[PDB]
Parts: structure tokens; sequence; C-alpha cells
């Protein structure tokens, strides 16, 4: 049978190509998740559609409601197989799929405009004069609401309450914040993202100190589900042969603008 | 019934105590994997033994027996229950038990003595004069012998034919070796050994360059045991209330010597 995959338009993961209306099936995406999907599916030996998540999300359980959005939701009500995106191993995520060895690392990161004196998530919250934020939405905000450690839980008690508000609705959104405040605004998102705009045009964002967290981005398929143990090996059998890093460095800085 | 527990003593993670003759049972060891082991059994909801593994081995296929050494060895043939050490997550040994997902990420960097002209792994690649090599066996070799990046080729074709010979048959043996070679040899070995040794006395090793590849260490269990699940949420869940890296900072830096 022809194995569901289901991914997110996140770049440089899923992109549409130039000319994407001349073109039809899995040819109309390109990225790294595309180009890990076709070595996933030439280890398992399996045919893959490649399908866009209906509501663009990764996946979160509502606190209301009790229904899985995004990814995770279209896994466990059987709308896809399987899961080819930088989506996040997490505990409750744990809970309802399995997660396969991570394909990639990270950690939240500090996104600065050359030129900010800031260097650390300890420097941001022994100070105010410049702005900071996170997503309105999710994995990062999640982390400081939840976090028990002095310093996150410091700047989450600022945050909170910054006036003006410091949260954005969007990636793109946090990343023109921080271009257009003059070094006055730095951003919390995962460091693969912030490692990537800091390759795009006009050069002007910076990654600055160490992560916060330690997590993994992991293919995710449903519990019990016949693919999960290939797959598993599959993504380390391309991280030994050195893919993983050889796509990584492909999409990130071989394709790189700064 | 009372889990077996496998592991090995390697520093900071499992360790003599101070008067263990004196002391009976778990009380003998101290360390990040023996404060992880009590962690994961209070997730987990059970009673255990720590026992070091017989033959001092992480575990690998013997060559003419085609036998399990070491603490996978353990899990394989019905020894343990649980392996809780630094164990590397690989392809190999995944194929014979299961793993957890990793407690730890870490890579492959170099360990020079302090005033050695060295601050990268190119620059080990473009000069002859500086000797450099890694452990005998193991995945820091491996990546050396199967990459095709060619930097790391080129560092392999000199480590491999090197006069006299710059593999070491174990970490004691290669901090030794960088400390009495007065800044003639360079060491590669895992992160997180490299960053321990460098709060350790007499202090005059370094960490320099940034990781060479990404891999991590899984607690692991035998295939299809009732204990592998709820031991995967516990590492998660630990890595999400900050136990891990608080865990990390105590046996590493808070107890460091420098
Ligand atoms: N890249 C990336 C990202 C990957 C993400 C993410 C946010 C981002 N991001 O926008 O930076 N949230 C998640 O909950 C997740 O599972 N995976
Ligand atoms: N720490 C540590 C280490 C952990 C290791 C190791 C070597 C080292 N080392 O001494 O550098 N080899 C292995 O095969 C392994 O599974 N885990």
């Amino acid at each position: 049978k022809t194995v569901v995959v289901t991914t997110i338009l996140e770049s440089p993961y899923v992109m549409m190509k130039k000319n994407h209306e001349m073109l039809e099936g899995n040819e109309r995406y390109e990225g790294y998740c595309v180009d890990l999907a076709a070595e996933i599916a030439k280890h398992c030996g399996f045919k893959y559609k490649l399908t866009i998540v209906g509501d663009g999300k990764y996946g979160a359980r509502d606190a209301d409601t009790k229904i899985w959005n995004g990814m995770v939701g279209e896994l466990v009500y059987g709308k896809a197989d399987i899961a080819i995106a930088p989506l996040t191993i997490t505990l409750v995520r744990e809970e309802v799929i399995d997660f396969s060895k991570p394909f990639m690392s990270l950690g939240i990161s500090i996104m600065i405009k050359k030129g900010t004196p800031i260097e650390s998530a300890e420097d941001l919250s022994k100070q105010t004069e410049i702005a900071y934020g996170t997503l309105d939405s999710g994995s990062t905000k999640e982390f400081f609401r939840r976090s028990k450690i002095a310093v996150f839980d410091k700047m989450w008690t600022y945050m909170r309450s910054a006036e003006p508000s410091v949260f954005v609705r969007t990636t793109a959104e946090g990343v023109a914040r921080v271009r257009k405040s003059k070094g006055k605004y730095a951003y919390l998102l995962e460091s693969t993202m912030n490692e990537y705009i800091e390759q795009r045009k006009p050069c002007d964002t910076m990654k600055v100190g160490g992560n916060l967290d330690s997590k993994g981005y992991g293919i995710a398929t449903p519990k019990g589900s016949s693919l999960g143990n290939a797959v598993n090996l599959a993504v380390l059998k391309l991280n030994e042969q050195g893919l993983l890093d050889k796509l990584k460095n492909k999409w990130w800085y071989d394709k790189g603008e700064c």
C-alpha cells in the first residue's frame, strides 16, 4: 500500500518548488524533509505520497476540548501513516505516538540584531532595556511558562506582563521585529530556525549564546505501527553514513546567502 | 522482582565512593548515572540493584564468536533488565536491544594540552607537526574511517598510517598522552568526556573546535521488555523538568576542580 506521509510547510524542510503549479505529487515539494523522506522510503522499501498537514500545525492537545491538532492529530485519528517533519520529541506527544531517534538536535536559542549587547539568557533576565519574547503559541512559550529554573522563571515573569507585549504570532513576525527594533528586541526560538535565518539576506541577524534546553526532532508513527521499527533503524543508518549532516549542510549553508 | 541494572565504571557516571569498602550494595557507588538510576526507578516504581558489567565494556559483537560482550551482551543474553550508562545509541546495538530517547547529546571533539596552537579539526588536518589520534576502537575511529568529507578523509589518511602509532587503547591513555607529549599530541574523543577532563586537575587540557558529528547516549533494555516504554517516558520527563541538565551541571561543573 502507498504510505501517507504528513508534513508541514516550514523552511527549509518542506518548500514549494518555483514552478509547482506545473508539477504533480511529490515533485511539487523540495527541502530537507523531502530529501529525508526519499531516503527513509528507500531504506524501508515503500512508496509514499507527501501531504501537507491540514491546519498547518505540529501537534498540541487542547486544555478544553482534549482534541489533538496538527500532524500528531493526523496520526492519532488515522488520517496519515507517518509524520516526516521537524516534530519535536516531547513527553506528551510520546504518550500518544511513537518517535524514532532524533534526526536533528536543537535547543531554544537567542536571536539578536547584529550589534546587540546580549550574549546569554542570563544577560536578558538582568535587564529590560532590550525587550525579548517568544512565539505567541506552542513549544517555546510553554517552556518558559512551565519552567522551574530560576533564570527562565524570571524571564517568564517579565514576558507575562511586558508593556508593550513581547509575543509574536508568526516566526516571520518575530524575525521582522528583531530586524526593525534597532537592537531593542531579542527573539527566543528553536536553534535550527535561528541558524537558518542567520543565513538569509540581508544578514543582519545573529545567533548568540548556548542553548537554553536540549531537544530533538523525530519521525513519528502511530502506536503499534508496522513502519516504526524500520524507520527508527533507517534514521540511525543515515546518521552513521553522514547523510543527515550532509543534508543539513546542503539546505542551511550550501544554499546560504551570507 | 528486583530489577538488575548493568552499568560501567566511567567517571563521572559511576564512581567508587571514598569509603566504599565500608559500604554495601548501591551505596558503594556515586555519580550521574547513579542519580539518574534513582530517578528512573522512582518514576517507573521499581526496586533495583546496581551491578558493574563484568568485562568493563560497553558492548560489541565479537569478531570470532559473534557473541555480544559488555552491557549490551548482559541485556541480550538475559543477565540484566536495564543498562543505565553512557551507552552510545548505534544502529548495530539498536538491532539487538531497545534504546530510550537520548538522555544526553554529544559529538566528537578535540582535546589539546593548553598552549597547543590548534583551534579546530581543519587546523589539525593542515599540518603534520602536532600528532593526533583517537581511541583504537568505537564510534570516533569509525566516523573517520567512513567519512567522505575532505578534511576528515585527510585526517583519517594520516592517522591510519602515522608513525609512531596515534591510536590509544583507553581514555586514560589518550588523556595521559596529551598531558605528557608537551603540546605534540591532540586527542579526538566524545565531547562529554572532553569537557569533564577540562574540569579535572591539574587543569592542563582544553576543549577546542565545534563538534565534528552528533550522537546520543540512551538507556537500554532488552527487546520486547515491559520496562522499555515507561523508561523512555521517564527520560523525556526528566529532560523537560530540567533535571538532566542539573545533573550534568552537578557532576561536571559544580564538582569541578578548575
Ligand atoms: N523550525 C521549527 C520549528 C519546529 C517546531 C516548532 C517550532 C518551530 N519553529 O518555528 O521554530 N514547534 C513545535 O512544536 C515542533 O514540534 N516543531
Ligand atoms: N564517556 C564516554 C564514553 C562513552 C562511550 C564510549 C567511550 C567513551 N569515552 O571514554 O570517551 N564508547 C562506547 O562505545 C560507548 O557506548 N560509550
